[PDB]
């Protein structure tokens, strides 16, 4: 699509055969969705939050859909207040700013 | 331009009429500019940071110029590590996120 950002650049995912609503952040080089059913290995991380430090999991090869493109790569899982798509996935989707 | 989304979307602006590195922010609702020289009056404001909250200076009607296209929008200035331009400045350059 093309998103204008009058409004928060909000769209539907779909990971782990799950809807959620998610932000296309440009600013993030990484992608956090809140805590779900996932199956599959992880690893222990660490980020920054609202308040202090996140946990969050580390899932590698991650099938997710964005806004109807699918895309794989890694997504940390833990309690964000917001589900945020960062640059490690918008560029598996082709994703581009322009003015 | 168009940005593809590989390195962070760092881009030149200038403010006060001096040049900065800023990071083009979809996920960011305002912009937060280093500490700088600027002239005119502004309110007292905090937002969040890395480490707890920090101290801004809020300005209004700023002219910014974003990769050589000018703007007229609000301009938090304060101590944050990256020049973040939000989509408050975004919506006045015309940026759109394209997929």
């Amino acid at each position: 699509p093309q998103i204008t950002l009058w409004k928060r650049p909000l769209v539907t995912i779909k990971i782990g055969g799950q809807l959620k609503e998610a932000l296309l952040d440009t600013g993030a080089d990484d992608t956090v969705i809140e805590e779900m059913s996932l199956p599959g290995r992880w690893k222990p991380k660490m980020i920054g939050g609202i308040g202090g430090l996140i946990k969050v999991r580390q899932y590698d090869q991650i099938i997710i859909e964005i806004a109807g493109h699918k895309a794989i790569g890694t997504v940390l899982v833990g309690p964000t207040p917001v589900n945020i798509i960062g640059r490690n996935l918008l560029t598996q989707i082709g994703a581009t700013l322009n003015f």
